[PDB]
């Protein structure tokens, strides 16, 4: 369902989201153009996600509901879990620097992967299409 290669198509309020997350105006400008590709593979509860962008090419492996660490592109550490809630992946992370929650949701709406992000009151969306 999520299992596919997804290339970002458009985003909503992502600049304010990034600015709230502490991203400087130079990397925000770049990020508007990051060309984020997610390649998601699922086996039962074990997921592999290859994130490719104009910043980096990494692979993140996680299990549903097993807390893991993930470094953002500026080296900010997140600690948290992904879960399945009905049809959605639910991400509950905290930054380990200030403990503030970064909550996120992946859902398929039609043929788009829609990822919502919420951080300190600011909500953004990134929408992906199949490659
Ligand atoms: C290169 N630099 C400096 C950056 C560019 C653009 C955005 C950046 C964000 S951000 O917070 O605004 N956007 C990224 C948020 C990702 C949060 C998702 C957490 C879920 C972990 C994903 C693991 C997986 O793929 O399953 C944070 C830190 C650095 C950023
Ligand atoms: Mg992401």
């Amino acid at each position: 369902a999520f299992d596919s290669t997804w290339k970002v198509d458009r985003s909503e309020n992502y600049d304010k989201f990034m600015e709230k997350m502490g991203v400087n105006i130079v990397k925000r400008k770049l990020a508007a153009h990051d060309n984020l590709k997610l390649t998601i593979t699922q086996e039962g509860n074990k997921f592999t996600v290859k994130e490719s962008s104009a910043f980096r090419n990494i692979e993140v492996v996680f299990e549903l509901g097993v807390t893991f660490n993930y470094n953002l592109a500026d080296g900010t550490e997140l600690r948290g879990t992904w879960s399945l809630e009905g049809n959605k992946l639910i991400g509950k992370f905290k930054r380990t620097d200030n403990g503030n929650e970064l909550n996120t949701v992946r859902e398929i709406i039609g043929d788009e992967l829609v990822q919502t992000y919420v951080y300190e009151g600011v909500e953004a969306k990134r929408i992906f299409k199949k490659d």
